């Protein structure tokens, strides 16, 4: 048994069997999901999954130095770029995310360290046999939301935080039945 929550597209169930909830650490790689959930505010995950590869084509693999020299030309180009999503904010919130992310790995703040900081360090395992038990924002994603958003980061609403706290491992949030939920 899967997450009720997977479709039977392969792409979706291989990320579904292979990535989400599986603590990630390095800080690059989840600047890079803080981005791509951001992008799927108002729109559903296999919208932007799909698009994984064209974002890191068009973002230059989510190196936040390059991304954080991008400017208005660079925005307009992206706007025609139809392998991504064509929405000003979206664009501009990955170009303002990397350059709050230089700032705090500049001043020797690890971003990983400073995401992780917000479940105490440890992920935290569900045990919930329905989706229905499960939140889609906690006091913990509020207060992640808060720090993000006062450090400058854009597009990480609280249930933006949530889903990638539970995409990054931060939380375990496979209900018990799934092959997936220790
Ligand atoms: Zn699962």
């Amino acid at each position: 048994q899967r997450c009720d929550w997977v479709s039977q597209d392969p792409l979706y169930i291989a990320y579904h069997d292979n990535e989400w909830g599986v603590p990630e650490t390095d800080s690059r790689k989840l600047f890079e999901m803080i981005c791509l959930e951001g992008q799927q505010a108002g729109l559903s995950w296999i919208t932007v999954l799909k698009k994984r590869e064209n974002y890191r084509a068009c973002f230059h693999q989510f190196d936040p130095i390059r991304i954080a020299a991008m400017q208005e030309e660079d925005v307009e180009r992206l706007l025609q770029n139809t392998g991504i999503i064509r929405h000003r904010g979206k664009i501009q919130a990955i170009i303002s995310n990397a350059r709050a992310w230089l700032a705090m790995e500049q001043n020797g703040e690890s971003f990983a360290d400073f995401v992780w900081s917000f479940v105490d360090g440890q992920p935290q395992i569900t045990q919930a046999a329905s989706l229905d038990k499960i939140p889609t924002s906690t006091p913990a994603s509020d207060a992640l939301a808060k720090a993000l958003k006062k450090r400058g980061f854009k597009f990480v609403g609280t249930t933006i935080c949530y889903s990638f706290m539970q995409a990054c491992g931060l939380v375990n949030d496979h209900i018990t039945g799934c092959f997936c939920h220790p």
